[PDB]
């Protein structure tokens, strides 16, 4: 009410000292302003004092409110004495009290009954205003602040004396908005004590820029921290401010520690040899039950990073493919392919465009059926899968509406995830979450479909080029999510780093001119598959070639 | 000597600034991978460097005589040529000369002409010495390895992916001096990406590749250019080095935040204690000089980013003895009949309004002034740490660090070695502030300089005159802790009541009356205890602050 700043910005050239400051001060509010030197504190006070106007935005004083400012070079009436300066702060009441005392000392030398009537009117007016308590408060203030002798000329006074006189005048003018720039300057400790006890009961609102911590703990109701033009309000006094700031630091530090462990795992992986990489992948293949038991302890996730919630427990039979033949019209895509998918296995599917990878996905899910052979999926298996071409029939639904179904929390198996954070983890941050599904780019639709795939509880995750439109950071996040996932996953991707980092197996197209539909099943990652391919077929035939059919 | 230079480059579309004062110089043959989230500005940088767009401000210059090629989201292809024809157009004149050589070769088969023989020989000289016959072979190798469409297909029927592959092949065979790739792994299978990476590793020209393909960034890039909201951050090294640097700077930031959190929690714990409990740390000092001295005189490492006071010589039982001190100037007395003993490990807070004799008391203790009556005795074990409050220095060009360090990077002060740069940094002179000349220092900067000069003298009795001046709350706590761990005595003049309560074992307070204007009181306890005792002794009105006569 008493003052409002809306998108206020203040700059002198390249230095931005106020940056979209938007604050609303309730009447009588006590704010202490803190921040390093050059943060912008005195500029805020000067704008609120009406000495400065912002370059952009609205800086508005409540109409009918009064303002007073204490600044480094305080303005004093140089043609008036100390007591005169301090008296000038108070308005009409001081002139009427001086007139009352004048008529009082006039009625002893002279008399007039109309002077008595004037005195009765003045007494009523001043009693209705508590004028004599104001003169008493003037004397108490001048005494407690160690003001100079009340009849001294203010031109000869030093900076400290002038500052004390200005502070006294300002305190007695009692503005509705009181602005103090380092008020404890040139005050002794007991004077600071008195000033603090006085301003604690002060009626108006106060903006005090000070490093005096007892002042900030005993006077401030809000702590306004300024830093390079941004303003961070903290509700409470100085101690509450300490508590809240320490908590914000602790939270940010926990997040940074998570990121630290993930960055260190990525560095350790890239620096490791092939022996340790095969050790790690086969070890993953040998520890499904331990990981599942551990992961089934969690029942909620604060989705700061991508995490894949554990699904149902898996049996030994996951996916069994036996002599699979599959094609369309006269062109065969797969001929006589057989493999068994082990528990905790990550399969990388690789091959050129149009050879049958998505067709294999659809045969596994059962939207397509084999022309020969068998694809058996265990009764214990639950699929997480979205069609790559998934399109929404309602174009008006926003990304968050599509993923969350309107709910603040998403159930994924036994795990609860906050929907806003979940959708944010896939690159939809802020207003991107409100973008309608009908106007999504190809990459936005890809990330939407990935989020839709992973919110399905399951132990077999099917991913079709999930690296699309992800940055390197989110790539590492998805890698970590897969490395901590207890179920199985089949992944189509051209990202070789991802394949080497996560896959225990490779299923690769190796079609020939004679047989376009041969595939090879390999235990190991992409680099091991390529080396084995060179060893198996020779370097010239392991090289990529254009496909003909 | 620089294939491309950007100087103060700026790009904006209305008010949205997408490139902001980018200043980069790319040397010929440089391999840069460009990373960053969507909308950071990567494609805009590529278009500027390709000459497709010009910046609003600044210099964006391709080296004269150099060639540039760009792979963009909608690559332009000339529909009037076939796949092979489009890809051949990239090589240009050399391909036309080789086609002429083959034309003459198949012309000499139906009829001969000796003019054809000399033309063939002349062609052979240029094609063998300044060209390579294998250029057509590598053209076919690229079309095969990138899995281009059939070499004889019209490019009108091609899909977006086939068009992309044809464009990439054409671009690779045009061999520009600056090669710009915007998401080059798009529409490539993993084996095609492997071939592209191995091909670009041996590529002669310079490459700017915007890609999230981390094996590319690790095996091709020599620099990692990270873009963020129009800002450009170059990191020297490949992807592994980039990860290393990111993790280490994150670790540094985390240690910084943990330091700040610990200071916040320790300060909160102190303020949340009762009035008695706040005194515990300072009161413990009075019974533990010998333990504290034994600890401080053991050699350990020290965090010199916090305030540190090197321990001085050991103190005897007699520190400072003042007996019936009378002191004044002209006919005005400042101190009358003051007697006190300073205990070892004692910290004395001197309080009183301006001009009552605090600095003169300091000067009597140090001996710059002598008593008018009484005695001030300083123990034979005492070494004073003190600088005059008005210290300025006659050489204005000497910098802050030059003044403090006397030119030494490491200073011996007793048994302690201090790094001068970190030491002076602890007092708020960070970075280029340390090189600021002494003649242009503000009042607060000069106060902090004088404090840093005071604490490096290695005495066991420290005299500080308003040392809180121009210190932020963090450095205030740092100075507090430094004093609480110091094996010796300190006498401190200050108006900061938080400081006094946290550090003082004694208070020396001015208590002048109308009858005796030079009366002082010595009290065992901190500021708050002194005030409570003052009310107990004098009454509420006489304990209140008053004007000095
Ligand atoms: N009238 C002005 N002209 C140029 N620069 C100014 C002006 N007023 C303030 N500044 C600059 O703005 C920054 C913030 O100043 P100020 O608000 O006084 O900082 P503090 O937080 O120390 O009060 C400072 O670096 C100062 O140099
Ligand atoms: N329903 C269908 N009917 C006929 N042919 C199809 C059908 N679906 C896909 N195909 C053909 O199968 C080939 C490969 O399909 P797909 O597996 O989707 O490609 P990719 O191998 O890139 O995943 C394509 O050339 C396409 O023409
Ligand atoms: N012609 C344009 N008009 C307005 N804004 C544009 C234009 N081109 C690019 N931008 C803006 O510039 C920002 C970054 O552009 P760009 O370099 O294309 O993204 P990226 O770095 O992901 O390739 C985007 O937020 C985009 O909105
Ligand atoms: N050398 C001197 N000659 C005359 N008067 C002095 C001298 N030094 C100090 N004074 C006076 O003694 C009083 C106390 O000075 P000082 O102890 O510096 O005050 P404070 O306690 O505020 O530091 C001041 O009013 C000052 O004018
Ligand atoms: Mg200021
Ligand atoms: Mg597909
Ligand atoms: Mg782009
Ligand atoms: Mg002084």
């Amino acid at each position: 009410f008493i003052y409002t700043m809306k998108k206020v910005r203040k700059a002198h050239g390249d230095k931005v000292i106020l940056d979209d400051v938007t604050l609303s001060f309730y009447p009588g509010a006590k704010i202490g302003v803190v921040g390093p030197n050059g943060a912008g504190k005195s500029s805020v006070l000067r704008i609120m004092a009406g000495l400065d106007k912002p370059n952009n935005g609205d800086a508005f004083l409540a109409t009918g409110a009064t303002v007073g400012i204490l600044q480094q070079e305080p303005p004093l009436n140089e043609d008036k004495t100390v007591r005169g300066n301090v008296e000038e702060g108070m308005g009409d009441i001081k002139i009427k009290l001086d007139r009352f005392n004048e008529v009082a000392e006039l009625m002893a030398t002279d008399y007039t009954d109309e002077l008595m009537e004037e005195m009765g009117r003045l007494q009523e007016e001043l009693d209705h205003a508590d004028a004599w308590d104001l003169d008493a408060q003037l004397e108490q203030a001048m005494d407690a602040l160690r003001c100079p002798p009340a009849d001294e000329p203010v031109t000869n006074l030093s900076g400290g004396e002038r500052r004390r006189v200005a502070l006294c005048k300002l305190l007695l003018s009692k503005p509705d908005l009181l602005l103090l720039d380092e008020p404890t300057n040139h005050l002794d400790a007991e004077s600071v004590q008195w000033l603090e006890q006085h301003l604690a009961s002060y009626p108006g609102a106060i903006l005090a820029v000070t490093h005096d911590r007892y002042f900030l703990d005993n006077v401030a109701e809000w702590i306004l921290e300024l830093d390079r033009g941004r303003a961070y309000p903290y509700e409470g006094n100085y101690s509450t401010y300490l508590e809240k700031k320490a908590e914000r630091l602790a939270v940010q530090g926990r997040k940074d520690a998570k990121l630290q462990k993930r960055l260190t795992e990525e560095l350790a992986w890239v620096r490791s040899g092939a022996k340790a990489r095969q050790a790690k992948s086969k070890a993953r293949l040998q520890r499904y039950e331990e990981m599942a038991a551990e992961a089934e302890k969690t029942r909620k996730l604060d989705f700061e990073e991508i995490q894949i919630p554990v699904g149902p427990r898996l049996g030994n039979v996951v996916v069994e493919v036996d002599h699979l033949d599959k094609g369309y019209d006269g062109r065969a895509l797969i001929k006589d392919l057989s493999f068994s998918l082990p528990r905790n296995g990550i399969v990388g599917v690789i091959g050129p465009n149009g050879v049958g990878k998505t067709t294999l996905f659809k045969t596994i899910v059962g939207l397509e059926t084999p022309d020969s052979g068998s694809v058996k999926v265990g009764e214990t298996v639950k699929l997480s899968y979205v069609d790559q071409a998934r399109a929404g029939i309602d174009p008006r639904k926003t990304v968050w509406e599509v993923v969350s179904d309107g709910l603040d929390y998403i159930q994924v198996g036994q795990t609860e995830v906050p929907s806003r954070a979940y959708v944010s983890a896939f690159g939809f941050k802020g207003p991107d979450q409100q973008k309608p599904a009908g106007v999504l780019s190809g990459g936005e639709r890809n990330r939407l479909n990935l989020a839709l795939t992973l919110k399905q509880g399951g132990n077999l995750i099917l991913l079709d080029e999930p690296t699309n439109d992800l940055d390197v950071e989110t790539l590492g996040s998805l890698e970590n999510a897969l490395l901590n996932f207890p179920g199985c996953a089949v992944v189509i991707s051209h990202d070789r780093w991802f394949l080497d980092r996560t896959c225990t197996h490779i299923l690769a197209w190796e079609g020939d001119d004679d047989n376009e539909a041969k595939w090879f099943w390999f235990e190991g990652n992409f680099g091991a598959y390529e080396e084995n391919k060179v060893e198996r077929l020779g370097v010239d035939a392991a090289r990529p070639h254009r496909v003909t059919h």
